[PDB]
């Protein structure tokens, strides 16, 4: 879908970076804070898919990660979280396949050598909500991929391997 083609919204990130002048490890410090939050919420979302299967929970978790990511200019992660929310509210009723989404990327050189299904959890989910939980579970595996690309991409600029 209309996922943004650029991994990073530089007009937002440049403004965070501007403040690195008086604080050397500032922007990198936010990024590294985000990388831990993201990993934690992905696991909390995965715990719900496999357990309570509460669509309000997956809405709130999608809400949290959408604010964090959107703040650092990580706009493809934010878009997927927005879908996780709308899917949990049954206001949207489908989610694209990985290939369709990966194909919108401004520069696909960033997926050289990596296996776009590396980080997938098997979707083991029958109920009226069953289809929304399956599509959230698809959106999460796309979120994990977008997370990784965000890390690879930020490494170019922070001169360290951010994953």
């Amino acid at each position: 879908s209309t996922i943004p083609s650029e991994i990073i919204n530089w007009t937002i990130l440049n403004e965070i970076i501007s403040m690195d002048d008086d604080d050397s490890d500032f922007s990198k410090g936010l990024i590294i804070q985000f990388i831990d939050q993201a990993q934690t919420t992905f696991a909390q979302m995965q715990r719900q898919l496999d357990g309570e299967k509460n669509l309000t929970e997956l809405d709130n978790l999608g809400h949290f990660l959408k604010g964090s990511s959107a703040a650092l200019g990580l706009q493809r992660i934010a878009w997927v979280c927005e879908r996780i929310q709308n899917l949990g509210r049954k206001m949207e009723h489908f989610f694209p396949n990985k290939t369709e989404l990966v194909n919108t990327l401004s520069d696909k050189s960033i997926i050289n050598g990596i296996n776009i299904d590396e980080d997938d959890e098997e979707i083991k989910i029958k109920d009226e909500n069953s289809i929304y939980l399956i599509l959230i579970a698809k959106a999460l595996n796309q979120s994990r991929l977008e997370f990784k690309l965000a890390r690879i991409e930020l490494s170019k600029y922070y001169n360290t391997n951010l994953h």
